[PDB]
């Protein structure tokens, strides 16, 4: 009894496909779940490998939710707090975002993606601390889907960790996991602080999960990632009419050659609805886009869409707000 819907899984594997065809891309990859059960709905690759479950990918920015929880949950900030944003070094590695924002609360962390503002909430963790967390996600931790070729993904021991690193690691360098490991941890936001195993048979019962965040939590950040499909945030392109999402973008350098590129990329978009009480997760990756853009929200936000919609559609979802398209 597969959790696998075949309506979803042709979509799914249709907008990829294409997608990843218009912005000439490398390859790709869609994961779609059930946000309260953690069951599998879809799982699509382009030609090749099941990259969803082999291929191990740095997380980048889709990693910024699960450090402004954290910093949220211990109350280490608020909604309140406005944050000093200016750009930094140490060493040679600087900590900068796309823009010099002078100041952004918690919401503008997570609509403009700042590096810094999250550097700075991970900052108020010690480094042990912080690796237990991103063990407690799942980072380094075997899905043991079946499938061969699944590796654990990486999660460097804190006792090794330079000054810079804990900073990087906040908006997603160092660690590396693969898309279904990060799909996963989105269950903790979408099942009100509750991480799910994920399955690939359909449950009759939501599985025991385990607490990362109180339900408060879990609820506030979601209303927050709404922020990043709205007018100012960097995912407006991963809208869907009828409903407000939940999401985040990513875009990762690739590390070529002992080095990270300038000019090639790894785009994501991950997001959920409905925001307030999700039913599904979509989660899109696509590998070295060279046309039409390369950001996570301008390549992986359009095929989101078209998947979000369709699956809230098939699944027999209601519209929380009114149509207009």
């Amino acid at each position: 009894a597969l959790s696998l819907d075949q309506r979803i899984q042709t979509l799914a594997y249709e907008e990829l496909n294409k997608a990843v065809e218009y912005h000439q891309a490398k390859a790709g990859t869609v994961v779609v779940l059930d946000a309260r059960t953690g069951e599998i709905l879809a799982l699509a690759n382009t030609p090749g490998r099941n990259r969803a479950v082999t291929d191990m990918i740095e997380p980048g920015s889709a990693i910024k939710p699960f450090v402004i929880a954290k910093a949220l949950d211990a109350g280490k900030t608020d909604l309140n707090e406005r944050l000093n944003t200016q750009p930094y070094k140490i060493g040679p590695s600087p900590v900068r975002d796309t823009h010099v924002y002078p100041s952004l609360d918690v919401r503008g962390i997570m609509q403009k993606s700042s590096n810094v503002g999250t550097s700075k909430l991970s900052a108020r963790f010690g480094a042990e601390e912080m690796y237990d967390f991103y063990h407690e996600l799942g980072i380094g931790v075997r899905m043991h889907s079946g499938f061969p070729g699944e590796t654990a993904g990486l999660l460097r021991n804190w006792r090794r960790w330079r000054p810079i690193e804990q900073a990087t690691m906040s908006f997603g360098y160092g660690l590396q996991l693969s898309l279904l490991q990060l799909a996963r941890a989105y269950t903790a936001l979408t099942h009100d602080g509750v991480l799910l195993p994920l399955s690939f048979e359909k449950q009759a019962v939501a599985p025991q999960g385990k607490r990362i965040f109180k339900e408060s939590t879990a609820r506030e950040v979601r209303n927050l990632m709404v922020s990043v499909t709205e007018p100012g945030g960097t995912g407006t392109a991963g809208a869907v009419d009828g409903f407000d999402v939940g999401a985040k973008t990513g875009t990762a350098r690739k590390f070529v050659n002992g080095r990270y590129a300038d000019n090639k990329h790894v785009a994501t978009f991950i997001g959920f609805a409905p925001a307030k009480n999700p039913r599904v997760i979509v989660a899109v990756t696509i590998d070295e886009p060279t046309a039409h853009g390369y950001y996570g929200g301008v390549v992986a936000g359009p095929p989101f869409k078209k998947i979000m919609g369709g699956s809230l559609n098939i699944l027999g979802i209601s519209p929380t707000k009114p149509l207009t398209a």
